[PDB]
RNA sequence: UCUACCCAUGGCCAGGGUGAAGCGCGGGUAAGACCGCGUGGAGGCCCGAACCCACUUAGGUUGAAGACUGAGGGGAUGAGCUGUGGGUAGGGGUGAAAGGCCAAUCAAACUCCGUGAUAGCUGGUUCUCCCCGAAAUGCAUUUAGGUGCAGCGUCGCAUGUUUCUUGCCGGAGGUAGAGCUACUGGAUGGCCGAUGGGCCCCACAGGGUUACUGACGUCAGCCAAACUCCGAAUGCCGGU
RNA sequence: GUCAGGUAGAGAAUACUAAGGCGUACGAGUGAACUAUGGUUAAGGAACUCGGCAAAAUGCCCCCGUAACUUCGGGAGAAG
RNA sequence: AAAACACAGGUCCGUGCGAAGUCGCAAGACGAUGUAUACGGACUGACGCCUGCCCGGUGCUGGCAGUAAACGGCGGUGGUCAUCCUAGGUAGCGAAAUGAAUGGCGUAACGACUUCUCAACUGUCUCAACCAUAGACUCGGCGAAAUUGCACUACGAGUAAAGAUGCUCGUUACGCGCGGCAGGACGAAAAGACCCCGGGACCUUCACUACAACUUGGUAUUGGUGCUCGAUACGGUUUGUGUAGGAUAGGUGGGAGACUGUGAAGCUCACACGCCAGUGUGGGUGGAGUCGUUGUUGAAAUACCACUCUGAUCGUAUUGGGCCUCUAACCUCGGACCGUAUAUCCGGUUCAGGGACAGUGCCUGGUGGGUAGUUUAACUGGGGCGGUUGCCUCCUAAAAUGUAACGGAGGCGCCCAAAGGUUCCCUCAACCUGGACGGCAAUCAGGUGUUGAGUGUAAGUGCACAAGGGAGCUUGACUGCGAGACGGACAUGUCGAGCAGGGACGAAAGUCGGGACUAGUGAUCCGGCACCUCUGAGUGGAAGGGGUGUCGCUCAACGGAUAAAAGGUACCCCGGGGAUAACAGGCUGAUCUUCCCCAAGAGUCCAUAUCGACGGGAUGGUUUGGCACCUCGAUGUCGGCUCGUCGCAUCCUGGGGCUGGAGCAGGUCCCAAGGGUUGGGCUGUUCGCCCAUUAAAGCGGCACGCG
């Protein structure tokens, strides 16, 4: 350019921002012992995003992201590039000064593999590819393979098929035969619910007319696993058992607090969503009545749309319940980012499904390893919350208390006696009620009970007034 | 003589509306523009018969008809329709251009001639009995549904068991099988345990001795079209 | 190509008729279904359907009254 | 019948006048009885809007001045080519009714155009009924046609060239008619238009080869004058370095005479040469002999020549090219007369213009789809796209040879003057030991080391006896041959003992006609080059031919159609094919569909109320497929309508078991096919979405039933 549009000395537009090869932490890297074959850790991928919104700062956790979906997918990450481009680029994403950069950062790396962050439509994925000609898939696709490769229950085998399906079908020319021609298992090899290959691969398949016929069945399989699943819990909606459950930002010990509180016996891996299917599980209210406990799969900044029916099942779980609990990561940078997320999932769900929302239990959680980011009420960054540590159980108790006190009770404590003959209803009230205490008094006890509905009237006539 | 276009010379277009220029009276206006009122009758104007077309629908669809009928439809003073007489002729004509039309036919008319065109393609090829009796393979092919040569039939002449079967004898294999501690590779479980780690007491030595891992071997149990230390049965080549 | 009666009518349209010319060359029956061409229809009124295709509707004369827009001519027989 | 063509309007290009353009071989014609405000061709298509940074000079019309992105540049930058003022239909201006500001927006009126909505109306429909006429039907008369192997021509389930009136086993059926329906006779009709193969046709082009047309030149018509550059012929003293030197000498053969007193040698000077070798020309007091083979230089003498040529460029004869003209050939559709009463024809005479130009002939190059004749491969689980095509090596290949696939892996189109021949000698790879660099690791020593290294090059077969590693000498990487065989359609391809001649190496025996072996290549024709004793169109020669050796092809589609060749056809046509595709049928069941088996787990505890991973086994024949068996001398497609009929894998109704069945209501499984299973708006929908109901708004087969 020696006249056009005058704007030397950027060629990019931008004074600081333009082209932005930062490699700030060059994201992340990994060391010895990955050493048999070439393909037990081979997608050095390389990252590429665009700070296209406020602080770098934040924006750095976002990348993060993407480095921590790729080391639980597998293959280590090894070189990040974030653009500090003014808008989302409007056909390409790079920035298209780096549209020949993109080759030389990629050739440090060891094989063919390079991941942009926000979803692209096909007209960026046509000739983003042919930038470097290197397969690339964006977050959603990871986040896809990711479910794909930790999927292990029929239904889940169908939704995570379903959502891949439907991502790919957009795109299918172009990108679609694309990685039809690459058939190594790669990271966006996937696999459907499989995991181990199988539709993998035939990865995320490529007929349209095939898909759309898988897609139509896994549509009627999904409608049938949802009158499943009415059925399954029945049983707790006819008894109305006051239901607790802990949402929140993934690998922020959603798993470890149903460990803890309760003995469950979850898987706790390390990695990123594993505990892909909700499960429930009973518990005792310390002081009085029972509960049961769901823990859920996994919120993530800006979720993927084609995972709604993979999660249908969790805002269900959300939906019926009186206490929601978010647990936030208390050792981890910028401990509101998750929040903001998950809270904004709340909204969705009270919002698709109209309901007086739940109140919203807040628990900060590893803060037994935090090296206190506020270490003052500025930790306490949002005042209202209970800091356990469920790597130690420190704050277990006073967790177990004010959850309990803040489900509300809908007993009825009522003061009755009863004359030692109709045994059957001191059992029945010891048994079923939660008495606080009594003295054993000459004919019957001046028991303060607080009973449920269906004693309420059986203890009316043996009442007592002292 | 149909149709396309052109030339010469003729004819036809019921009826009913609208109301251009111009002109006049004027006004209007400084005057002009213009405005009113009259006359006037223009227009590839309007509605609509004859006429010329052919938009829709139904019928016909071995028709009444090798392109029509019924009902509606478009133009109908015009780039109009039409009579009579002419002109342009085939790689040519004409074409408000459709590969349209040029005598019921047009991505090159018809007729006769070259001419009995040619067709690796299709069809057809007419009486009897007797004797023998296939092939659908190889090679080559502007070749793959054709053909050339070889193989297999038959007839004749020459030779005469040379053919074939069985027994015996002499042969070369690397198949079936099996084996791998005999090569090249895969691979299971131990034992031996280098080294690397092991890193602490604390030396930096030496020790403990590594969740360890692990050279090197070693034992056991396996695998292979393109592995063979091995290795048949049949078949094949000679002799008898 | 020539002629173009009468009444109704603007009309060479249409209907009925004068002059004149014809009954046009297979007939006779018969309430079959069905097909064609006509006719009518309760109550709804395009629900039919690819699609108001087809049919139905409007229609004449005289008085009034006539929109957006406009190339100032028209629209316009507006509509009513 | 239109959105296509045309159109008025516009823009560009060409044309100065029997014009350009077109028809004709030409003459001639139209254009036009016109004349740049006109005519021809090409694009666009009323009308309007969008839209130049402002005039110096590459230059232009020329008289300085236009001009606009006439050419930049939008740059300062007015401004709005106006003062000054810069060699991209362009981001000028970068201005969203909408990349077009020469291509996009608008646009009144108009349209048998396309797509929607409203009001009115209606048998279009709910959902039909009735009436008349013309057929149909009956009676009398006349009286066809396509079709046709047959015939006292059933149905089910099978079988069969895989869809049976004809076959098999059963079930049903008295003989002959009439009126109707349209499910079959793969009904009739048309030697399938789709698809493939072969032929053709017409079209296109930077396919090949030609031609027309245009055009560049040479020359003939075609001549004269001059200038004019010289391509021209014919002669010329002095000049001329080894020149031996009476001394810077062209010979030559005559050579002994010429120069002779107007002037010998010797000269002296101006000037050529200038290599002062010093010759000389010319000029000058100038003369009264130097001379010459004087043998002299191979050789004159500056004595001559007759030549030779050698001086060194002056005259000298014809001659090309250029320029200038001129008239006389030739040309004029410029005029005037005459034949000629008639005459824009034609010819003749004459004047006026051109004029050796043009036009035309023969020759010669260039452009040349304007036109023609033709080419444009085959294989192929249809064709196309993609790949391949010859040679070598493995596996397939079933222990001889051979053996296919669009089966599994690779290589080659060479390299080497030594990496060939011979003689002689040697042994590796790896391991251990210990040595400065030195390291697991360059070199050294010792020890193990029997083949695991190497072998130019792929793979295989081999080779430690070495074919592997060295050194010496050599060219057998020969010539004339080759008994006998291997492989073989043929053409090719191989091996070969041994003989003779001349060699190499080795003392000799003996080995040597390329390389451990198997790839490294191309027939024939045609034509080069060298040698030879062949032959030489009457003869002698030569030309040409012949023989021997050898050379020229990615003729790689590699047994090689021509030396030379790409496409389109939905405008297509013919000849064939179910040899081969699209629909349907048939086989398979990968895919699909419905279940089942084991039980990790989920389900508040709880494998099995409801679900069920990881794996396995099946049914069915509805999806997409795979195959290519029937049909290409025709088996008419999707959807909708009408009419159905059947299965159950049951949507509703009916009967049961379990339940995480308290009741109400559900979930799941079993039994159950009698009946029923709505009407609309959107969608090609094939699918589906939406609206209002319903007991419910089932899924499927029947050529995806039914033209
Ligand atoms: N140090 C520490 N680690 C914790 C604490 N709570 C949870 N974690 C860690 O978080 C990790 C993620 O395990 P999990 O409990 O599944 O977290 P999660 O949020 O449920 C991840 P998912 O959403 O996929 O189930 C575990 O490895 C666990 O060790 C804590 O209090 N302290």
């Amino acid at each position: 350019e020696n006249s056009v549009a005058p704007s030397t000395g950027e060629l990019a537009l931008e004074d600081r921002a333009s082209l932005r090869r930062v490699a700030g932490l060059s994201t992340e890297l990994a060391d010895v012992s990955e050493v048999e074959y070439r393909q037990l850790r081979l997608e050095r991928v390389v990252l590429v995003g665009v700070w296209t919104e406020g602080s770098a700062a934040d924006a750095e956790a976002s990348l993060a992201e993407l480095a921590a979906l790729a080391e639980t997918a597998g293959s280590e990450v090894l070189e990040g590039l974030i653009q500090r481009r003014d808008k989302p680029d409007p056909s390409t994403y790079i920035g298209s000064g780096k549209a020949a950069e993109l080759r030389e950062v990629v050739l440090a790396t060891g094989a063919d593999t390079v991941i942009c962050d926000g979803e692209l439509s096909p007209a960026q994925l046509n000739a983003l590819e042919k930038a470097v000609k290197v397969k690339v898939i964006d977050r959603t696709a990871l986040i896809l393979d990711i479910f794909a490769q930790h999927a292990t229950s029929r239904e889940g085998k169908a939704q995570v098929s379903l959502a891949q399906m439907e991502y790919m079908l957009p795109r299918l020319r172009g990108w679609g035969e694309s990685m039809s021609r690459q058939a190594g298992g790669r990271a966006g090899g996937a696999g459907g619910g499989v995991g181990t290959r199988g539709p993998g691969e035939t990865k995320i398949e490529t007929d349209r007319r095939r898909i759309r016929e898988r897609m139509a069945k896994l549509r009627r399989e999904i409608r049938d696993m949802k009158k499943i699943r009415d059925t399954q819990r029945g049983s707790r909606r006819r008894s109305e058992i006051p239901s607790v459950a802990i949402v929140g930002y993934t690998n922020a010990g959603k798993s470890s607090l149903l460990n803890a509180l309760t003995g469950a016996g979850v898987l706790v891996e390390n990695a990123l969503f594993a505990t892909l299917e909700p499960t429930t599980r009973r518990g005792e209210f310390e002081d009085g009545r029972p509960f049961v406990l769901t823990d859920t799969v996994g919120f993530v900044r800006h979720l993927p749309t084609q995972l709604v029916e993979a999660f249908r099942s969790t805002l269900e779980e959300v939906v019926d319940a009186d206490l929601l609990i978010h647990v936030v990561d208390g050792s981890d940078v910028n401990p509101l980012a998750q929040i903001n997320a998950v809270r904004t999932v709340i909204n969705e769900v009270v919002a698709e499904y109209d309901i007086a929302p739940p109140p919203e239990l807040l628990v900060v959680n590893k803060i037994d390893a935090a090296t206190g980011v506020g270490l003052a009420q500025l930790r306490r960054a949002l005042p209202d919350a209970v800091f356990v540590s469920a790597r130690t159980g420190d704050g277990l108790d006073k967790l177990r208390s004010r959850m309990g006190e803040l489900v509300e009770s809908t007993d009825a404590t009522v003061d009755v006696t009863i004359p030692y003959d109709r045994g059957d209803l001191v059992a029945r009230v010891h048994t079923d009620g939660h008495v606080d205490a009594t003295e054993h008094t000459d004919a019957g006890t001046r028991i303060k009970a607080r009973v449920p509905a269906p004693l309420a009237a059986t203890l009316r006539e043996y009442a007592t007034f002292a």
